[PDB]
């Protein structure tokens, strides 16, 4: 007779879960026609290679492909308390074939698709570099796109998040279903090389100052943070000595993340359209923070490229009330198979702990895995390289130079450590 909260049984709490989707790249022009140069504007006049209802490797996503991905999530039987959605909704077409209004229409379509299918799910979006017109020119002051997405994302975001989004394309937001957890959604397109609007700016849109203040507040309020953004930190794994964002910004952002590694329980990016790991470490090689780059829904590639990805979506598992990452489940669509029979079969690609025999996703666990990758003829690395393209090509091989670039990028996010790795291993 005393109104005490009812104690849960002595069972183990279920893990928490969230989805990560990215790089949808809807092409509304997609249609099958005999002249394969007219299947999709995103192929820019190339003949689509072998187009079907779920897309083509030379095209961005048909609406049916995106719908199949979200329908899979909806019908998966997995519980999830939120979703993160890291940008890039319009297709790869020349700048004159788009407009601000068209970009907003595509982002609206994707947002409303998600809201329609998941009415009870809090979603945390980030802007991508194609989420603006012209592409990549994301500004340092308010804009029609920033205002539009603040309006579109109001169902998921509080007043303060809406205000920062409208001004600079970034926000932080407490996760309603997960007390103690905050999402920081950065606009890393401000740091992306093609952005003329931020040339020579030390702190475009004051995002670094804002990020430092936000992380310091989380530190003192005993929160944990998941960082989400479109373009990742670190180095491109397929090129030599090329930071994904401008070096000055990569160095500066990584310094903030090292300083706040104790608060940051995960970092989640897109843009690359590949499945990559990174481990942020200190200058002496001690692991600090795990970084997860998710592959795209779109399977697009250019004609010059040999490989591409299969469509992917992924799920993370975390410790409730603590937010340590426990696992990652990557799902995919075998696009060739789905197009041949005309039916999608979104399916499990791998569970990270099972694929790699690691205990969890903590920095020390993943650092040890990457040390295994570095061993000669590592079977773990062979598996990783197959998963990098979401199992698009089981015969893809990574020669010595290719492997050095991959492992160096996985392990070394800043210039000094990356270049030292090249020195040792080229
Ligand atoms: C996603 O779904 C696709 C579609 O099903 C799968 O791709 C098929 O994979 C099968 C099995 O690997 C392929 O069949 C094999 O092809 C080998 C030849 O490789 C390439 O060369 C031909 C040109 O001659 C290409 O046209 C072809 O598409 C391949 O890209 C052959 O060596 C195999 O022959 C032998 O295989 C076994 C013995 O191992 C026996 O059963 C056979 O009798 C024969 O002895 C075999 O034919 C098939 O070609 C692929 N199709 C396409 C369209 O690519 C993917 O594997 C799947 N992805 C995942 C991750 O599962
Ligand atoms: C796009 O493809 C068309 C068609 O290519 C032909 O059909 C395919 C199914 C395949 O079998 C190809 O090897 C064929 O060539 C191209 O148009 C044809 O191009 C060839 C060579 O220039 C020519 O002999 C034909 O007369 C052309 N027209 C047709 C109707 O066949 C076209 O060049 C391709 N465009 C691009 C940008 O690649
Ligand atoms: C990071 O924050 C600490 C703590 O400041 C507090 O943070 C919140 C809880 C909020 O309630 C603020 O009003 C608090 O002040 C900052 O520490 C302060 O530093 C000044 C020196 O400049 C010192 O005089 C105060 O006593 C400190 N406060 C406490 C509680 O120790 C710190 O400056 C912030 N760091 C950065 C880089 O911004
Ligand atoms: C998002 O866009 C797709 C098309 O690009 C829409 O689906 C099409 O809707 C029109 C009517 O508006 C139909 O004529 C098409 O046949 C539909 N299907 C396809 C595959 O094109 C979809 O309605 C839009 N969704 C939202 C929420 O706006
Ligand atoms: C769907 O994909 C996977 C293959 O990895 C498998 O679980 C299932 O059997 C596939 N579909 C059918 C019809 O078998
Ligand atoms: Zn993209
Ligand atoms: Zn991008």
């Amino acid at each position: 007779h005393k109104l005490v909260p009812l104690a849960p049984a002595d069972r183990a709490p279920a893990v928490g879960q969230f989805w990560h989707v990215t790089d949808l790249h809807l092409d509304p022009t997609y249609h099958i026609t005999d002249d394969r140069t007219k299947v999709c504007a995103s192929s820019k006049g190339a003949n689509a290679s072998n187009p079907g209802p779920f897309g083509d490797v030379l095209c961005d996503s048909p609406y049916q492909l995106i719908l199949s991905a979200f329908d899979f999530i909806k019908n998966s039987g997995q519980e999830a308390s939120f979703m993160i959605w890291t940008g890039d909704s319009p297709p790869h077409v020349p700048v004159p074939e788009l407009s601000t209004g068209t970009v907003i229409k595509v982002i609206t379509n994707m947002t409303m698709t998600v809201q329609n299918l998941f009415p009870n799910l809090q979603v945390f979006p980030a802007l991508g570099n194609h989420d603006y017109w012209p592409q990549d020119q994301l500004p340092i002051v308010t804009s029609k796109v920033y205002s539009a997405v603040a309006d579109l994302w109001k169902p998921w975001l509080g007043e303060e998040a809406i205000s920062t989004l409208k001004k600079g394309g970034f926000y932080s937001q407490k996760v309603a279903s997960n007390p103690g957890l905050r999402i920081i959604s950065l606009n890393t397109n401000l740091y992306y090389g093609p952005n003329i609007m931020t040339l020579n700016k030390t702190d475009p849109a004051n995002q670094f100052e804002w990020l430092e203040n936000t992380l310091n507040s989380s530190l003192w309020n005993k929160e944990k943070v998941y960082i989400i953004a479109h373009v990742p930190v670190g180095y491109l794994p397929y090129a030599t000595d090329t930071p994904a964002i401008r070096q000055y910004y990569n160095e500066k952002l990584l310094d903030i993340f090292r300083r706040y590694s104790s608060v940051i329980a995960g970092q989640f990016y897109g843009h690359t359209h590949r499945d990559s790991l990174m481990v942020l470490s200190d200058k002496n090689g001690n692991p600090l923070n795990s970084v997860f780059v998710a592959p795209a829904v779109t399977p697009v590639k250019g004609v010059l490229q040999k490989e591409t990805n299969n469509p992917g979506v992924r799920l993370f598992q975390y410790k409730p009330g603590d937010y340590t990452l426990l696992d990652m489940v990557q799902y995919y669509l075998n696009l060739t198979e789905a197009n041949l029979k005309g039916e999608s079969n979104w399916t499990l690609e791998y569970v990270l702990t099972q694929a790699y025999s690691v205990a969890d996703l903590q920095p020390k666990s993943l650092y040890a895995l990457v040390q295994q990758f570095a061993t000669k003829d590592s079977k773990q690395f062979l598996k990783y390289y197959h998963y990098y393209f979401v199992s698009y090509d089981s015969s893809a091989t990574c020669d010595q130079h290719c492997k050095t670039l991959q492992v160096c990028a996985i392990m070394n996010l800043d210039s000094m450590s990356y270049d030292d790795c090249l020195k040792q291993h080229l």
